[PDB]
């Protein structure tokens, strides 16, 4: 297997194929942002006319382009499709997926074999990007037309925000181990799927339309949409009305031979212009088209919102059959409705068809008893739709604050894990400087502070931007029973005594000022910051952002907050079972969700080791003679020569480090023992472990600390 | 086969192995840089106390650490190694490699075969580092370390010069097809070495130290010895002259079998704390050292400067042995000089020898005459190792306005592409207008005065920073003739248009105000885009930085000159014969040399092709109906899905875009086309495609051409 130039994806890796990568903490560099780096997309967005754009999007929905013709006249199906592709990447295991970043218009995903012709549907919306330019994401685009061509066809959509920013470089992420499309290694069991996946295939969005591996029994198929929706954060109702109103419109393509379909997009060569499956089938477009094998438009309205697919589905009993491409699909015993279905350019009328999972939903008990009520009960069904459909396309949007424009109903919902507004007034600096000194005369050790603060802001994932320490869930469940966070300890106490100094300061409150317990947590580990550096020699202040506001365990959707549990911690030198990867993997793999760079992680391990950060207060990595003192020490004895490391007896994956005496000196965790092997690392340990580092290594390490206090705090920029 | 975790390696390049990486255009990121933005590495070296970091390097050089022990107590010879292995990467062909970057404590470098013992050679030097921080480069230090080497042994070096700044993630170069360390797959016709290789093997500095491939034939190592050091800038003299220098100091290490040396450090445990090779034979170390394998000692005085080597070279006669790791060495025939040579730790004393390699020197006709002469002459060797080892530690430093400290000496060195000092006072404000004024009433076109600056500024390479549009080669030998720059017409004419305006302003000028050929050059290509911007309807003034003076063809080296001719320039649209890969590779690889982001590369494309930079003015990607006007017309007809692409029937490398009437409207290159097709780069294209981005195009194209024009400029940096 020979090397190849750099150009051409050679590097390291090819020589240590399982090192450490950290180029997970540089995606999306800023030399690759065409954009200034004052570019100001909130700002920009704030200009666009919703309804001059809703009208552009009308128009192209209408005007059908040579190369890739509109069945029925009308693009808004492929569009709904499109979107709900773009959104249905999402997994709630790691947040990571959604339409959030527009990221299917890059690699991979914009050459999933599931996202067959959605080349030539954002192709289409070109016209509309050309026209608002910066003030319209291509993110953004890509889901309003899926919601524009949903009201353009008769069903009104409960809302939208913009505010999806476009990035530059595909987003990396695993999609599973098999180097196959379309294949087949995740599973175990009796269908149990592998972790963090929310595909049955690789390269598929949920699962399969042929029913699993292909065999299209609708009740076996049930089982997977209905796991595969639930790792997309769907329940039963949710994923009922969202199938039933994703297919009361369009259609399937499968007119001819899928062998005539040529290379995907990014395989395929440079004067395709970005686009591929180019098809020798026919005219290899419109009537002719191929895209999924599967050749079915299971309503007579197919442009138009009403029940019919839930009327076809239960008016008629189901056959197995084949498409012109030999793919299994259903349609209507006895020959029943003959030339009912609509061609989409003028033929003869077709005879009713289903897929295989559209089956599922009357022979699924739980999905049959849904769709029963909605054939009698459309206003529910368009109700549940809504609901879904708007969550489906917002899921990964973080806080309420960051949605954007005129289109934003106001009502509160549960899956946004929302935070109490701002009330009050909010603590100023004499009262903010007061309330550090309270807690510092708590009788909570900067261990307690740190660990609880850190506890709360480092919940946040930058995925989908969901946790972090707004909202003070880290005193309700399920956050408070995390055994990352140790409850068994003192969790409560810290919690208990920092609800005291809340009513204290509240209960004789000055005027209208009040302090959220969610705040508490945060300043606690400023203040005990500013205490450790004091005790190093250092007087400095700590940077704290008021405005959080606590939360109620009725606002917290506790299976919701589930996948938000840490499974490891490297920051705290936790490693819990089940992980994937080692726990050097781990630490940067958290260190990508808490959006942090190389530089910050390693500030942010060295700092938390000497300051007791460490899950149940452990020596490993606890590198330092002092206790509770802001010293960059860690980084020094990482680096001390004088020390031999070996592994532990106990193969614990803890390492003893002797001096010369053969004395056990230092104890430390794999994540611990990285930063002085991996040679990009330890590079960044000889800059903190230096002489003339301290001061730098203090003023790194507050920057970094402090964003991570303020990761969730979209509400103040 | 199997897909990865991306903290594991994972990405798009497992699917679509050879497609283009735009990874290269964002080299060394800031947001992986642990230092401020405001971080001036040379301010910080220029306040180095250089006396006292020389006598902090002597120390470690006389203090053994128990981990690695000093051969004769002296470090001093490993650090010479050290130092010429660092520079010792460097290539002429694409100016990669050397010491420039520090390169050898990342990956592959501190992992070569070749590199092996210099883990512990570079760790030695933390105490050093660590003292100086961020006044002192790992670059710096590990090249000063071997100077500091030699004068503390005897030999007065010609001086040194700091400046290197330091990097935080590999450099990543191709360093051949093998995938297996010292696998050979590199030469064709009769002892070929492919381009831009320089080593004989995958993972050695140069050759093979026991003759090419194994065989220990000093005549033929001789021939490999000549080519790779003739490819790292080193002629017959300078490179006799650094062998015999280099091995006048320390031994090489093969006390034991090579199979028990471990992993080397990219492979190694992480208790081994970055250092590789660990040794199972006896202590593993010092007496029982196994770096090479070889076991040679060359000199009696291992640590001090004489004559000893060619004493010894020419004093014996040799004949073939095995060391005890059985590699093949040479020692002196009939037990001849038995214990005349010390041992590094204590003992017995043993008797002469040298490696294939050094009899070579003796063998081969060429370095026999140069070698004998300096037997009878010896203090002509020690002047061609000052100068030979100089270069070799700078070679890749650039300008010497980049040479920064109390070591520099002041002479020119033709090797260095000199460059005159400023004479005279520049040009301000007002001189830059009305020369401007000039130059555009001279008949000069638009397309001519872009394409000369152009030519000019774009042969800076940032791998080893040679080349640029100071100094006014452009009008000399060879780059006058550069079939890229096309002498056959225009090129000419435009030097002797700029030289007359050049005349006639000097010979008139206010005060002292003298302009030089090398800035009107750019000062042109400045005034034709004002000219074409406003054209456009835009009132751009192109900034121009002057100061760039006038080299003579004396002061340019031709044949050095001629690694720099480009064999592709896809900002021109040139492609010669020869390349390793297709166009839109090596596009990218010129973008990379030039330091270009990919936007940045995107936007010059554009500008370039409308302003008619074209090599022989073709017409390929020139996607516009103005003439000598700076617009986005490239980018918004790429995104034309009126325009249908086709390989051109010719197959000649060019593509016909037809309109719908079926007649072809435009024509294009992989390099055009490959804007329209790659994703990443589309999406560029997309931003200075809209409605909106006119005025956004010009910007950036301009601050683009303005960072082409300054890439050498570092006199005012
Ligand atoms: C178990 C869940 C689902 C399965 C197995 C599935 C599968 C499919 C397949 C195989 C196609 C054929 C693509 C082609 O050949 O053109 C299709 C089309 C389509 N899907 Fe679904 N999908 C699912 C869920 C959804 C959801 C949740 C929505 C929207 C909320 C949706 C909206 C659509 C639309 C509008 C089309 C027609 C596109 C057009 O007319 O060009 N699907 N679906
Ligand atoms: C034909 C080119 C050369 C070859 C084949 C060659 C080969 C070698 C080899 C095999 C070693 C022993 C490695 C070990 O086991 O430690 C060695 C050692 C050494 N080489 Fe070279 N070398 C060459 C040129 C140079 C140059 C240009 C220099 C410096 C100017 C140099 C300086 C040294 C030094 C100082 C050592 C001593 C290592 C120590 O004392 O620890 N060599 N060389
Ligand atoms: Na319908």
């Amino acid at each position: 297997g020979h090397m190849k130039y750099p150009v051409e994806g050679g590097g390291n890796q090819d020589w240590w194929p399982n090192r450490l990568n950290l180029k997970v903490l540089h995606q999306n560099p800023a030399v690759a942002d065409p954009m200034g780096a004052a570019f100001d997309y909130a700002a920009e967005v704030a200009t666009i006319d919703v309804d001059a754009l809703t009208r552009d999007i009308e128009e192209v929905m209408t005007t059908s382009q040579p190369w890739w013709p509109a069945d029925y006249g009308h693009y808004g199906p492929l569009f709904i499709r499109m979107a709900w592709h773009a959104a249905g990447t999402y997994r709630i295991h790691d947040g990571r997926g959604g339409a959030g970043g527009g990221m299917q218009r890059f690699a991979p995903l914009n050459s999933w074999p599931d996202n067959a012709s959605l080349d030539k549907a954002r192709r289409l919306l070109w016209p509309v990007k050309k026209k608002y330019g910066k003030k319209l994401s291509w993110a953004d685009l890509i889901v309003f037309a899926g919601n524009c061509a949903l009201e353009s066809m008769g069903f009104k959509t409960f809302g939208f925000g913009f505010g999806r920013v476009d990035q530059w470089e595909p987003d990396e992420v695993y999609w599973g181990k098999e180097a196959t499309w379309l294949g087949d290694e995740r599973y175990s069991g009796k269908r149990d799927l592998e972790n963090p996946l929310a595909a049955v295939q690789m390269g598929l969005i949920y699962v399969n339309p042929e029913g699993p591996n292909g065999n299209p029994d609708p009740m076996a198929a049930a089982v997977d949409i209905r796991e595969t929706f639930r790792r997309m954060a769907m329940n039963d109702v949710e994923t009922a009305a969202l199938i039933v109103g994703g297919h009361t419109f369009g259609k399937t393509h499968g007119a001819g031979p899928a062998d005539l379909v040529g290379p995907e997009p990014e395989a395929a060569p440079l004067e395709q212009m970005g686009l591929g499956w180019k098809s020798s089938y026919g005219t290899g477009t419109g009537k002719d088209a191929i895209t999924s094998g599967i050749e079915v438009v299971w309503t007579n309205t197919p442009t138009k919102w009403d029940n019919s697919f839930l009327e076809i589905l239960y008016g008629y009993e189901w056959e197995l059959t084949k498409s012109p491409a030999g793919a299994w699909q259903y349609t209507a015993k006895d020959g029943a409705g003959a030339g009912t279905i609509p061609d989409p350019f003028g033929g003869p009328g077709r005879s009713p068809t289903m897929l295989a999972t559209d089956l599922s939903l009357r022979v699924d008990p739980i999905y049959e008893r849904i769709t029963r009520r909605w054939l009698e009960h459309p206003e529910e069904l368009a109700d549940e739709f809504a609901k879904a459909w708007y969550k489906l396309i917002h899921r990964d949007m973080g806080p309420v604050a960051r949605y954007l424009g005129p289109l934003v109903p106001k009502q509160t919902l549960l899956w946004q894990d929302p935070v109490p507004a701002v009330s009050h007034d909010l603590v100023g600096e004499a009262e903010i400087a007061s309330l550090k000194s309270q807690i510092r005369a708590s009788g909570l050790t900067v261990s307690q502070l740190v660990s609880t603060a850190w506890a709360a802001a480092s919940s946040f994932r930058g995925s989908d931007k969901r946790g972090g320490a707004n909202g003070g869930r880290i005193r309700l469940q399920p956050q408070v029973g995390w055994e990352v966070n140790d409850p068994d300890g003192d969790l409560r106490k810290v919690i208990r005594t920092l609800e005291e100094i809340q009513e204290s300061f509240n209960s004789a409150a000055p005027g209208n000022i009040k302090v959220s317990f969610a705040d508490l947590v945060v300043l606690g580990g400023c203040a005990a910051i500013e205490k450790a550096a004091k005790a190093a020699g250092h007087n400095i202040t700590v940077p704290f952002t008021p405005g959080r506001t606590d939360a109620s365990q009725e606002q917290t959707d506790v299976e919701s907050f589930a996948v938000l549990e840490p499974k490891a911690d490297g920051f705290r030198n936790y490693l819990g079972k089940g992980n994937p990867l080692p726990a050097e993997y781990m630490l940067l793999d958290k260190a990508n969700l808490l959006t942090l760079s190389a530089p910050e992680m390693t500030v942010l391990v060295g700092g938390l080791r000497v300051l007791g950060a460490n899950y149940k207060r452990l020596p490993l990595g606890v590198f330092t003679e002092a206790s509770e003192s802001l010293t960059n020490d860690f980084f020094v004895n990482l680096l001390d020569m004088g020390i031999t490391w070996e592994p532990s007896p106990a193969d614990d994956g803890t390492y003893q480090g002797k001096d010369g005496s053969g004395k056990v000196k230092w104890t430390g965790s794999r994540v611990d023992l990285v930063f002085g092997s991996n040679s990009e690392l330890r590079a960044l340990v000889e800059v903190y472990g230096a002489d003339d580092a301290q001061p730098k290594f203090v003023q790194d390490f507050v920057a970094a600390w402090d964003k991570v206090m303020n990761l969730d705090r979209f509400d103040v920029r």
